């Protein structure tokens, strides 16, 4: 009877189901029956033939895994060729790929802050960045959403020499845009570093999909470090940290989620290298995902044009919000559903994620389904 | 200029002390005999493993497309999880993007505030990071000290307690006293969490891990973590245990929910490797044999219990020189110095692989005998 030490998991499940928060998995078949407006495969590249070719060619050339840490034997010519390709596309001096976006965020923020330093964090930050702040062992100040003045005051009063301001370029919570130039003006005045996660800007912002930093003209600044994922626009798996040449050499030397991980599979690096090749050659994809989002905003009754791929549809009640998500699926459309604790109380919503590859008949099914489901929920 | 100019001062201090890491670049045709990778079964470049990855890539695409809690959970993910749990003798399995996020997700989600973690002093970095993230009260126990764990559990004020250890420790390659530890957890009502990244494919008569080997597979009070990137030649992590544990991690583990979920190519690769190991249990026995063979070469007196042989040189610069003299003669070996290993214990690491041939061993015998006899004069 080793029942006691795991019996508390049952009480947590009762309480989670009591508040209607218990998350479960659905299982997706290879040929999907239902239109997907819930993934973050923004450019449709996960199943593009070129992307299939890149992963397979890497896989046959290099194997199924890196074989070990990049600090021992896992660093291939493929890894460094992609790092050059990504950095050049993004306008950065250097790039370093991690096994995932989550470990890229842990690795970058922890190694550039650390004990005795200050981190200024946005209150709506992605969980990967909140965990990083906990792991850095730095002193952490959390500012109101996109409150540049709050950032200014926190930096001006710090006794710590080194400070990192952390933010998303395109926020995963709401899809709004970070005030990158203002935030950066505050950092340089205070000698602080600016860390920017462009997981939702890459492939989406910029006229050629190069991210919000590039778009606002901050790409390559000596005091800006960028993180991104390879699993959204670039259709693959992995994380990446980008910035000055010294940052890469620092992460190799001290970032714990880089040294003591096995490092990104070749097939994922090959896949993402092809996907970046397609984006570079078909930059209209970054514009189509923004266009489809706008149509999704109009459909959903959102009056202001979306600046990012994902549309938020504030239903305002959790059971109503979940109810709408379930009715869409039954009608052939898989949509995203955020309820507390993900969003504040009373702001339960659907997320409609645009993809560059959406066709006109698929949008008419989105018009048909979302209109009917939302008009009932309304 | 200001906020990153401090990195140059860190580069000066690190390089002056000879600890500065750099990344070397590997060609598709390796130039050297490789004794530093943890591809224990040689399955990363195996034809079936390559096929399983290519087939997963063509059927499903290059990535999962999102977190498994939204649209990334494929039939392939859940088929490999069933395949793995059956092989391991566990009730359930859940695969992560890496062994590192598996360790964060399982330990943090099963401890949390108001709980107690008893951690082994030689714990892997992914385990150290988890304790920092759990916000539990963390007691670090002396290495494999069952009595200290018992006393720590006996005096605690927290109702829920997790004793965390690796089955095969990454530091030294020794084995955890799992049967003794589990009796103590049972006496005090604690959960036993075991990271089997270096036991999978290595311990057990069929490579099923140390937990399986000692007869503790499937226990209601044992949670297991492992990686898919060592023996199974791929990418990913996995947490295994009772069904309620999988359901809990899906519901609360942040490094599961808010990561994108393992690429199909990695799952297909790993499912193919698990098939070859299942069909070739001799691959597990062979890595211990090759390790023993490497131990005799190196002058190590006790037979290895894991794949990687430690060769203690007690001098940092000597260890660095020995690895360089090995590399220059065509052999890649591991090189560890403080603060990575304890002070006074700078060493080489020689990782055995099931796919090592007797001719590669003859080159290791000649080069290691020559370098080591020079380094221990």
């Amino acid at each position: 009877a080793g029942l006691s030490p795991l019996a508390w998991l049952a009480d947590i499940e009762q309480r989670r189901r009591a508040e209607g928060l218990r998350r479960e998995l659905r299982v997706r078949p290879p040929v999907a029956a239902e239109l997907d407006l819930a993934s973050n495969d923004y450019l449709g590249l996960s199943q593009h033939p070129d992307v299939l070719d890149g992963g397979v060619e890497a896989l046959r050339t290099w194997g199924g895994g890196a074989g070990g840490s990049r600090l021992v034997t896992g660093n291939t010519e493929l890894h460094e060729a992609f790092e050059h390709q990504l950095a050049s596309f993004l306008g950065a001096e250097s790039a370093l790929v991690f096994s995932s976006g989550y470990t890229a965020n842990l690795g970058a923020l922890v190694a550039l802050s650390g004990p005795g330093s200050l981190i200024v964090s946005d209150a709506l930050s992605h969980a990967s960045l909140v965990d990083a702040c906990r792991l850095s062992r730095a002193r952490v100040v959390v500012s109101p959403h996109r409150d540049v003045d709050a950032v200014d005051a926190a930096l001006a009063a710090r006794t710590e020499e080194r400070a990192v301001v952390v933010t998303e370029s395109v926020f995963s919570a709401d899809g709004d845009l970070a005030p990158l130039r203002d935030l950066h003006a505050v950092c340089r005045r205070h000698g602080a570093l600016l860390l920017v996660d462009e997981a939702h800007g890459l492939g989406v912002r910029g006229t050629r999909g190069q991210g919000l930093l590039h778009e606002v003209g901050l790409a390559g600044a000596p005091d800006i470090v960028m993180t991104t994922t390879l699993s959204k626009a670039l259709g693959s798996q992995g994380g990446a940290v980008l910035g000055p040449e010294a940052v890469r050499a620092h992460l190799i030397d001290t970032a714990r989620s880089f040294i003591f991980d096995t490092g990104l599979a070749p097939a994922a690096v090959g896949a993402a290298s092809a996907a970046l090749r397609v984006l570079d050659a078909e930059p209209q994809r970054a514009r189509a995902v923004l266009d489809r989002a706008a149509e999704l905003a109009t459909i959903a009754g959102v009056t202001e044009a979306p600046v990012s791929a994902v549309v938020s549809v504030i239903l305002g009640d959790p059971e109503i919000a979940v109810g709408a998500a379930a009715a869409c699926l039954d009608r052939g459309v898989r949509v995203g559903c955020f309820r507390p604790p993900t969003v504040p109380a009373g702001t339960s919503r659907l997320r409609l994620a645009a993809r560059a590859s959406l066709t006109d008949d698929e949008m008419a099914l989105a018009r048909q389904v979302l209109t009917d489901v939302l008009a009932t929920a309304r």
